[PDB]
């Protein structure tokens, strides 16, 4: 099977690409797995493979680390991304996500059900399995618990089965057979479980599927349309139906490949401690225990020799920032697009901790708009800001042509020089927060609300006749022929 | 002489260093000089010396390009500018700033006179000049003149005598024997300027000399005090007094070892075109000429061999980054402190494009005020929004003690998950402007007012019981032992 349809096949593809360091003496799950992890991506290291984890039995389970963090080169950096999708390891971030939104025009390909795969080579059933004993890690030393679930995904299907949602939320062992986890509005996981709770007559059927397909990973944690279920997405994107067996406890459909999948529910009823967690914007508050939702386990299945992938997130560079901040831009590029504003491209910077999203603007189009900064930036916040897929993002900063947004030194530099404090800006109090960054929910104000702003770092000509600068570099300060000649002789001179 | 004391020996220290690239073929002043600085500076390479200028002759002149800029390793990042101080090439930044600051509580140590100098070496009157022959570059293509001045120190004096002021400003060539220049609120050439012409009697003498000793160039790029002469600030800072020569047309002494000094008179009547000059912030506007201040040049002496340093500013990184930004930086910290603000640290983020300062917060001592943000903010933004020293400083980033805020990540990484938008900040309209900065002077406002703003990344406990958080990072979220071991076995489990 081909990397981006099956996990096994994925990790055989980073080793074959010099992008693994297999580790085959023992490692403790207790914080050592996810400290060398934290190395990894904090330096973009080679993914580390546990394939000894001390207290590993019942055959579960050994960790793929960092599985969709950044590689030390620049002509690769984000090849463990493209090895999720089919593409060339030196995809750049607009091929990622153009690929990643090629299915918002496309009709869906729905799932092909078989009646067996490898998920079925081994199960464990409610009176085998016990979550406490397994080698669930911890990821940091003040988390709540351990954290079984940050690579894996969830599956719900609304009461009337018109809508299967496939997301990443994260989630911790509670007991033998429960986890804890975040679920949280406007999140899909949440919208289904609100229809099931206003039903009233019975808990979420549920399942918890880690080891996906790379490219269904990349949907889950993609904010595609309310309504529209992943797996045909996928399929879409990838052009092959993706190929799903029945759980045995339930009616739900997990990949067939799943390295490991739980099967149980998740309550309408019950909430357990959760939390804190360390956490994508690179800070656990200890002891800052929440109620969180409830899941039941009651089946585990899992193939020979399971492989659970790990992200152990916080400050920079892992996949909270290279997925959730690039595939919720895609998604804003998108929506920006069918509301008829003339973005062409959009990224949240690494640098900004991915809480900040650029948006590049077409300015031959604005121009033709015959608008004002006030009037832009407040048309460009509604349409975002409303929506769920601005959710996670509190600065969207406006920038001409001239900008890749894709490029962080870029985009501070135009927001630095182009955009005055206060008269350039339009602030957003009336609009969903996201409460994890820590000036909300740790902050002054509401913990759900406000918080927001579109910073216009569009300089006032780009409205009106065009652009009335050229920079002050190389690049553009510079005759071509002048440029060439320097270039030519670089190294004769004795620079490198 | 010592490096500190005298730019030939500086010259020799940074080829002894490694530092210098010695460029013995014809290179053209018209751009090509100013572009390979420029490709110097963005990419932190060793400091060209022109050796052979296309239109040397009566001596006059060779160019240094990039004396300000950074290194490439991180270990000597700031050495050339460590060369400038008599400071280890491994100095910090933290250092430097301090050899910068120590001065303001020592007496001044006047310079001393001495009857001659290498300066006198040869001389030109003005039947024998003609300031449009000589090689002064042409530094960005679409600059609106020749800018001779980019490194050099303007000296002027009060007409009672009591203060001499060194400064750089910008000045390009106008005539055979005159300059034009910028001359602007509140910088100390402007208040001089105001007392002549106030008392309404004469031009105000004037000199601008060319490669100084480089503790006197840092600081006449740093604002310390009014009324201060900056001679026996750096008398002081360096433990020596300073010797200089007359003028031999009027009474002003300049450094005797100066490559190059030019004499004459500013005017208190007389303007003429000035500029557009790619500049600090990255920009140019062509065609923007304004009427600057205009400069007439009775004389020029100047070394055998004599060498003009030069600036090619613009986009990151050069001495407008390093020097202005660092140096305002420095007496912003100072200026707090004689506040009563708890301030340990600042520094102007490079990737803010120096538009920032980011200060560093005693949070015991703060915890002590019993305090609130509103009122720290503000508190805060009077004293540096109001002082000289926050002219060019546009966004103020209070941080507490865990940030380091010479490293712009860290600073970013603050701002970005600690600072509200629009709740944690004020906004200060009625203070003076820096219009420079392409949203002030060719942005949607007045050009010489407001557009600043205290951003406070302190969280909510710094002010009360304490910080109340540990990052999701290596360093922070696993134990001393842990890291260690990880650390130990790093290359032996296939990690770099
Ligand atoms: C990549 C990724 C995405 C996480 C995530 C993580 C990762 C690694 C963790 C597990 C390491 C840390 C926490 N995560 C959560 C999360 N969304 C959320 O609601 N709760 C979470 O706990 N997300 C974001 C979420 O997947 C996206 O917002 C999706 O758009 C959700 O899918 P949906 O649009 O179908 O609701
Ligand atoms: C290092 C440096 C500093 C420049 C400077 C440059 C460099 C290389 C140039 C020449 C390349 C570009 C323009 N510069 C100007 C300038 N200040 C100003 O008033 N006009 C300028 O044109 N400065 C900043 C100025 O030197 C500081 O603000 C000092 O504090 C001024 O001294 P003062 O406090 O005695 O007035
Ligand atoms: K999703
Ligand atoms: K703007
Ligand atoms: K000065
Ligand atoms: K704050
Ligand atoms: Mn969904
Ligand atoms: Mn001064």
């Amino acid at each position: 099977q081909p990397a981006h349809l099956c996990f096994r096949s994925f990790v055989e593809a980073l080793k074959v690409d010099n992008d693994l360091v297999e580790i085959n003496t023992p490692i403790d799950p207790n914080l050592e797995a996810a400290a060398i992890t934290r190395r990894v991506c904090e330096t973009n290291d080679k993914a580390p493979l546990f394939n000894n984890l001390i207290g590993m039995k019942n055959g579960l389970f050994r960790i793929l680390g960092a599985p969709g963090s950044l590689r030390k080169s620049s002509a690769d950096r984000y090849g463990r991304l493209a090895r999720h999708l089919a593409l060339p390891p030196t995809a750049s971030m607009r091929e990622i996500l153009d690929k990643m939104l090629s299915a918002s025009d496309m009709p869906p390909i729905p799932p092909t059900i078989v009646p067996t795969g490898p998920c079925k080579e081994n199960s464990l059933d409610d009176s085998e399995f016990d979550l406490t004993e397994l080698p669930v890690p911890l990821i940091h030393k003040s988390d709540g618990g351990k954290y079984i679930q940050t690579y894996g995904m969830h599956i719900v299907q609304s009461p009337d089965g018109t809508w299967t949602n496939w997301s990443i939320a994260r989630a911790m062992v509670h007991d033998k057979n429960h986890l804890t986890g975040l679920v949280i509005p406007p999140q899909h996981i949440w919208q289904i479980h609100q229809m099931w709770k206003k039903e009233g007559r019975s808990d979420v059927p549920w399942a918890l599927a880690f080891g996906v397909p790379p490219a269904a990973i990349m949907a889950s944690s993609m904010p595609i349309p309310d309504g529209v279920t992943e797996a045909g997405y996928v399929g879409a994107m990838t052009g092959s139906s993706l190929e799903l067996v029945k759980c045995d406890t339930n009616d739900l459909y997990v990949p067939a490949t799943s390295e490991i999948v739980l099967e149980g529910t998740l309550s309408i009823s019950e909430t357990g401690p959760e939390g804190p967690f360390g956490q994508m914007h690179g800070y656990i508050f200890p002891g800052d225990t929440h109620l969180g939702a409830k899941y039941k386990v009651n089946r585990i299945t899992y193939r020979n020799n399971a492989i659970m992938p790990m992200s152990s997130c916080g400050r920079l560079t892992d996949e909270t920032h290279t997925m959730i901040g690039s595939l919720a831009a895609a998604e804003i590029r998108k929506l920006c697009q069918q509301n008829d504003l003339p973005i062409t491209d959009a990224f949240a910077p690494f640098e900004s901790q991915v809480t900040w999203v650029a948006l590049r603007v077409d300015t031959e189009k604005l121009r033709a708009m015959k608008t004002t900064s006030e009037g832009f930036r407040k048309r460009v916040g509604d349409v975002v800001f409303n929506h769920k897929a601005g959710y996670t993002i509190h600065r969207l900063v406006l920038v001409g042509d001239d900008i890749d947004v894709y490029e962080g030194k870029d985009v501070l530099w135009a927001f630095s020089t182009r955009c005055r404090p206060g008269m350039d800006e339009t602030l957003f109090e009336d609009v969903r927060g996201f409460p994890l960054i820590p000036y909300m929910g740790h902050g002054n104000g509401p913990a759900h609300r406000g918080g927001k702003v579109v910073s216009d770092a569009l300089m006032p000509t780009e409205y009106t006749t065009g652009r009335n600068w050229e920079a002050a570099d190389f690049n553009q300060s510079y005759p071509e022929d002048l440029k060439q000649k320097v270039l030519d002789n670089w190294t004769k001179m004795g620079f490198s």
